[PDB]
Order: C-alpha cells, then structure tokens, then sequence
C-alpha cells in the first residue's frame, strides 16, 4: 500500500491508501462517496496530468505521500 | 546469472536463476505464478530482511546458491 493525499482547491486534504497496481478509480469513487460529490462535477489530476479509470499509482509514478489534485468540471 | 533457492516452511525448495542487477520482483512474480500463489498471501525474505520490488541480488549481497525464505502474511 501507498498513502496518497487528495487536495481540494479549498485546502482540504483527505487521505487514501491504495496498492501500486490497483486502478485509481478505486480511490476516485471512494472520494466521491465519502465526500458526497458527483463523479460528474469533478476531475482528478496528478502532476498536471488527468487521471483515468485504469491508471495505477505505479504507472503514474506516484509514491508514498504524493498528492492528487481535485477540481470542478 | 546467479542460481537461487526459494524455500517454503513446508521444506519445498524451488529454484530460479536471475541476473545480479535484475530486480527480485522478477523471481517473486515467477514463484507466485509457477506455484499458484497470491502475491497477497506471501512475503519473501533474505537473511531476515524483507525483499522489496526493486531489490536486486547484488544489492542484498546474494550469491550463487543462496536461499530466499517464503512465509504466509
């Protein structure tokens, strides 16, 4: 498992742990659920790159304690 | 190539060959595949130390005919 932060533009930082070869849609759906947000209303990015359904941490070269940025659509 | 043993607690000894600067995750995945085992269920150690994804034999000072120990998680 790697630990990841999800930072909103309001400064909120919400924490997840994910295995390196698990798709990040696990984390994305979880965030939407936990935070009462529509998948429809938001996008997730890492190092500027948008994150897709099957993107994995290992594939986006994410490391423990890295930050994913969340935005409005 | 160096030859390595992978010993289970049941006494089984399964043989691999690996280059000294190749990551041991090559061998680990292979063992899981060959032996019908989940990465999830098991850990690998050498001389007491856990082995990570990118650990190499040369880096763990493994030599020809050395033994890696496998355990349940």
């Amino acid at each position: 498992h790697i630990n990841l932060k999800v930072a909103g533009q309001d400064g909120s930082v919400v924490q997840f742990k994910i295995k390196r070869h698990t798709p990040l849609s696990k984390l994305m759906k979880a965030y939407c659920e936990r935070q009462g947000l529509s998948m429809r209303q938001i996008r997730f990015r890492f190092d500027g790159q948008p994150i897709n359904e099957t993107d994995t941490p290992a594939q986006l070269e994410m490391e423990d304690e890295d930050t994913i940025d969340v935005f409005q659509q």
